[PDB]
DNA sequence: TTTTTTTTTTT
């Protein structure tokens, strides 16, 4: 039988490729989300070349020390996660996971000699994200479920706010599992209150399932939901697919039909290209370019035209007319599509860890890495295999120097400290201080928080 | 199998 898999991370920072993980959580589930298997949780040892960015530690409450003690080396952290995720017929998911938690999962596998995509592709493996489903469910069919309004009075879509607003427990928040359960809790709330909707979002999660909606030459008007539209509009507005992104066929070029199209008609690409790369403030007394890219491969909420009903669009405030007129004009303008699609025809990182998306690895290397996966820590020095990619030869030096310091050789050991020297440069460390200071000054009142700010400096000493 | 500015989200 096919299964879901609700997972969650706790990291030492936002950026997946640079900031490292700290904790993991996961639960296997059936077609109706009921709890199969043993709840799995590990910790990840932070290597001797990285300092957690305070903000992460303050909100997680998880110090590196704790992780160094409780946790396994990143290789095992990967392996153990890879082994859960490689299970066939699985829909691996979480909250914001596609935007975040999964990326980490990629960079981990990338770092530790694995396929960072296969886990959500090979042997009938898919993925999903409830965050969009919440926004959608509020936007279109909010019957039954509660949604919390903020200070100003706009709907929140935090897990911590949605849980407390739906009876689900979230004492001990930002605790790997506590989320993973409270994450499942919502799926059963959406399959209950609007399975009508749920199955729609679900079945159309896959790439090939989305093309059904996207009619490009004729520009069929679809309903879309992203946080990018913002809470003020209920994260919703109709869109018309102009074209497939020139340099990235995983992206479709859409038009916000709720906005003011005229710029598209009354400017050239090189201005529009400036006007959409213009920020929300310095676009002064003008209109904003109502264009956006929807990425098909990222479980986007795409629905059929009439899905959004007059009962809903009135509740929200989106102006049916404007979107139609604008469509009429867009279909009556076969050159809007000309420049807009030109815009996206203008095309680099230095650190190997962030060098994930430099294409893919050739079948020659795919083997060569899988063979490095066979080699026991002993023989990594010994084995002679040729590599096409320059990224691997680098990755292998780090891989050993973090996960297996015992394997290091007299020279390597001193190259590693010379790396650590280039990493931990005086002023760079000073920053860390200024930050810790400023924060402890900010969070001076609290003792339990400061307790961490202390520990991070303690860590920042001994590690250096 | 893959990636500048919206907006909100997770750590």
């Amino acid at each position: 039988q096919s299964t879901f898999l609700f997972h969650d991370y706790e990291t030492f920072g936002t950026h997946p490729a640079l900031d490292r993980p700290a904790q993991f959580a996961a639960i296997r589930t059936d077609s109706e989300f009921n709890v199969i298997g043993e709840p799995e949780v590990f910790y990840c040892k932070p290597a001797d070349d990285y300092l957690p960015q305070p903000g992460a530690v303050l909100i997680t409450g998880i110090t590196p020390q704790e992780a160094r003690a409780k946790g396994e080396n990143e290789a095992a952290f990967a392996a153990r996660i890879h082994s859960l995720f490689t299970v066939p017929k699985t829909c691996i998911l979480g909250y914001n996971n596609v935007r975040f938690d999964d990326e980490v999962t990629r960079n981990i596998f990338y770092r530790n000699f694995y396929d960072p995509y296969a886990w959500s592709w090979q042997h009938d493996n898919s993925r999903w994200d409830l965050l969009d489903v919440m926004r959608a469910c509020y936007a279109l069919r909010p019957e039954g479920i509660n949604w919390p309004e903020n200070d100003d009075g706009l709907p929140s879509f935090r897990l911590e706010h949605l849980t407390k607003a739906n009876g689900i427990e979230h004492s001990n928040a930002h605790d790997a599992m506590a989320d993973v359960y409270a994450t499942i809790a919502m799926a059963k709330l959406v399959k209950t209150r609007q399975p009508r909707l749920f199955d729609y979002l679900f079945t159309h999660r896959n790439k090939h399932k989305l093309m059904a909606l996207i009619d490009v030459p004729q520009m069929k008007p679809l309903v879309h939901v992203s946080g990018m539209f913002g809470a003020w509009r209920g994260n919703t507005s109709w869109v018309a697919p102009l074209a497939w992104h020139p340099e990235n066929r995983n992206a479709v070029i859409m038009v916000d039909l709720a906005g003011d199209i005229s710029p598209l008609l009354e400017l050239d690409s090189d201005t529009l290209r400036e006007r959409l790369y213009t920020a929300k403030t310095d676009l002064g007394d003008n209109a904003a370019v109502p264009v956006k890219l929807v990425h098909i491969n990222k479980c986007p909420v795409l629905a059929q035209a009439n899905t959004l009903r007059p009962e809903d669009a009135d509740r929200l405030g989106i102006n049916r007319q404007h979107c139609l007129d604008n469509l009429k004009i867009l279909r009556e303008n076969p050159q809007v599509r000309e420049k807009v699609v030109a815009i996206f025809a203008e095309a680099p990182s230095d650190n190997v860890d962030a060098q994930l998306y430099n294409g893919f690895f050739s079948d020659a290397d795919r083997a060569a890495m899988k063979i490095v996966l066979e080699t026991e820590p002993r023989n990594l020095p010994a084995l002679d295999i040729t590599f096409v990619d320059k990224r691997i030869e680098k990755l292998l030096f780090n891989y050993r120097a973090r996960n297996f310091p015992g394997t290091l050789d007299y020279a390597e050991q001193q190259r590693w400290l010379e790396h650590r020297r280039q990493v931990f440069t005086p002023e760079f460390l000073q920053g860390y201080a200024d930050e810790l200071q400023m924060l402890v000054q900010q969070y001076a009142d609290d003792k339990e928080k400061v307790a961490l700010l202390k520990a991070l400096w303690q860590y920042a000493e001994e590690i250096v």
